[PDB]
């Protein structure tokens, strides 16, 4: 057993200021270069794959650099027809996608990668971008009994067409193998298929999900092979590992079926000066931690006047509203990561938002959750791209690969064997 | 004026059994490496562009190999990410696409290659395509109706962001520039926008059309910057572009925004008798099998077999004509392609049908490729760079300016 590591690649950084940083040219988020210089320093690193959210609309919003400055299969089509090794996750929609072009269009790019590109499948609940399709958000409950049906006319399409690669050479009567269509008709979806994109001998693109609900920990169960979590507190980390674990089984799906990796935005300084430079320069960029940090004491009903910001919080502290404008279930994960990791409210006001440190301090935290199982191996949100991923691949994967918990190497060339994966996930 | 070329790039070549053919590896079709060496060879001789034809649907017909292996957007992007300067032309059916995701694929691929990508905008007329989305096929009425809403969308939605290019480093308290939803609503389509990838300096993707019925004229009139036409004779050429010029100028488009490029099957021997060779090899090609069975459909050969369908009356009654003034369908089909010869008579040819303006340029539709697409690039393309009508080098980085089409070609 071994750490996964996998790199959000779009746009200019994580941070809504990133792309006037570096050196600050803007318009690089548009070069495709600005993301061969990324993938080539994942790749270096041996970062299993690369990955790109989307999202089908524009947020002209003066402060925040767009996210989704393009459509993530064409990107990491340009990508990988370049940069080799690397695998990449892409998302893409099921609520406004067609399913046969989808999945002709995943099946594609991963062929024709070699095998390397995922598909992150999530729902839409912006109305922004139901709007550019003529439409509104569906209820929560309808949103993923479609995306259920997407998932499996898809799957379905994946195996529709068994090309015989042993058999491509000289004479055969049936050159095209084992074509079946598949004649779906749902509530939602009506496909005949076959796929003109034919299966490959190492299986279907891997299937990447990304929510907390209880439709989405169901959708997870059924299709997803990699699962997104929130870096809360590790406890927390290795029940949602163990129950994961256990819905997958609980399908009939084979043990190995599926990975959990908590996402997470590093601010790596080499020293602490350094880091506590970087701190005050990203604290420089939002409304004053003074302000930051009495916003956070109301929140959890700490009294500011009994206690100090820099002291050790304890269960009696808190006094969590019944009710409030933030969701009582992210106000009980900060109350859990301040207990667990014996944090003051000054430090539970960083943490939240990143993971502040030194090389050694992240690579010592990744490691302490990824051996006590809360983890199987993390997504890496880089503040800055390519600066921070560099500093990352630089400085943090090295001792990682020192402590014998990350390769050195490119050992498989499908993301599917890469991690592990059974190569029918669902049969 | 010089003459343009672009390159079919699709699986193992035009002909059915291409996959076979070669090396004889008929996975090869599922191959990034397959369609890198064929796009290198046409950027060596400075082909103006390849071009994907693309249909989603599969048909296992053991004959056939199969044309549509990929995606074409999703190869595109992989090939000009390994291909520097060639462009690319890719097909995307208006009738099975959502305009917003199809604006902002072709726009990124577009953008993410320098500006080298343009779109076969086309419709859907095979029933097993529309199964595969649920759907039956619509009216050509219909689906021309489609077609102009969903060409009217994706135009709005490339102008609805304008990124400040000039002002992108430094101060600036509009750093998106000028962003403006479309807010359409018509038949087909309510699309809010904007798109979330910018239009570009140089202007928004070329836009193909190859509609030759009289909708297909009318569309490409207004949207159409490249028609691919079937052009029987040349006389017939030299009116099609003289009126697709000036249909284009009366919906109000500047000069020089209509390229006409007919396609053509290229088969290059030495001599005079090592062409007869190959027009017999070619001539027991594609027999007897959705290019070949489909004229027989729309139609020695005699004036009473024919039972011409109640694509215009015209060219199939032209067709007809052809094959009772000299053919089977088996010659038929033959000469309706090729142009067989040497080097030099190639050459000769294509300078003769482009500098009358029966066609802007052609599209060279390989019988296998990459070999015959290289005989090509080897030895016709050099003719045409001595004569003085095809360039030597890239002198232009966008597929847009390289065209010489105009920078804004609505208006």
């Amino acid at each position: 057993r071994r750490m996964y590591l996998v790199s959000w690649l779009n746009s200019s950084g994580v941070l809504p200021n990133s792309w006037n940083e570096g050196r600050g040219n803007r318009a690089r988020i548009f070069d495709l270069e600005n993301y061969i210089r990324s993938a080539e320093i994942a790749r270096r690193g041996r970062i299993d794959a690369f990955f790109l959210a989307d999202q089908p609309q524009l947020t002209p919003n003066p402060k925040v650099r767009p996210e989704y400055p393009f459509d993530p299969i064409v990107l990491a089509a340009a990508i990988t027809g370049r940069v080799p090794d690397i695998g990449g996750i892409v998302t893409a929609s099921t609520s406004f996608s067609l399913p046969y072009t989808l999945a002709r269009q995943i099946a594609s790019v991963n062929l024709l990668s070699g095998g390397r590109i995922g598909w992150n499948a999530v729902t839409t609940a912006n109305p922004a971008v139901a709007a550019n399709y003529g439409a509104a958000i569906a209820t929560h409950d309808n949103r993923y009994e479609r995306a259920e049906e997407f998932l499996e006319v898809v799957h379905g399409l994946w195996n529709s067409w068994k090309f015989p690669w042993d058999e491509a050479i000289g004479p055969n009567p049936n050159p095209f193998g084992e074509v079946m269509p598949i004649n779906h008709e749902g509530k939602y979806f009506k496909v005949a298929g076959p796929l003109n994109v034919p299966l490959p001998p190492y299986g279907p693109p891997v299937v990447v999900q990304a929510g907390g609900s209880d439709q989405g920990k169901r959708l997870a169960s059924r299709f997803g092979e990699i699962i997104y979590a929130f870096l809360g507190s590790k406890p927390a980390g290795r029940r949602f590992v163990a129950e994961a674990r256990a819905a997958a089984r609980a399908q009939g799906r084979p043990e190995g079926s599926t990975l959990v990796l908590p996402s997470f935005v590093p601010l790596i300084g080499s020293t602490e000066a350094e880091v506590k430079r970087l701190v005050a320069e990203y604290e420089a960029g939002l409304d004053p931690a003074e302000q930051r940090i009495e916003a956070l004491s109301k929140q959890l009903g700490i009294d500011l006047e009994r206690i100090n910001v820099d002291q050790v919080l304890q269960e009696k502290d808190f006094n969590l509203p019944k009710e409030s404008a933030t969701p009582i279930g992210i106000l009980k994960s900060m109350v859990d990561v301040a207990l667990d990791e014996k944090l003051s409210l000054r430090q539970l006001a960083l943490r939240m938002r990143l993971i502040a440190g030194t090389p050694d301090q992240v690579a010592d935290r990744l490691i302490d959750w990824w051996q006590d199982e809360a983890a199987d191996g993390f997504v890496i949100n880089a503040p800055l791209l390519p600066d921070a991923l560099e500093i990352f691949v630089d400085q943090v994967v090295p001792i990682l690969q020192s402590r014998g918990v990350f390769p050195r190497s490119y050992t498989e060339s499908t993301l599917r064997e890469r991690l592990g994966l059974p190569r029918n996930p669902l049969g």
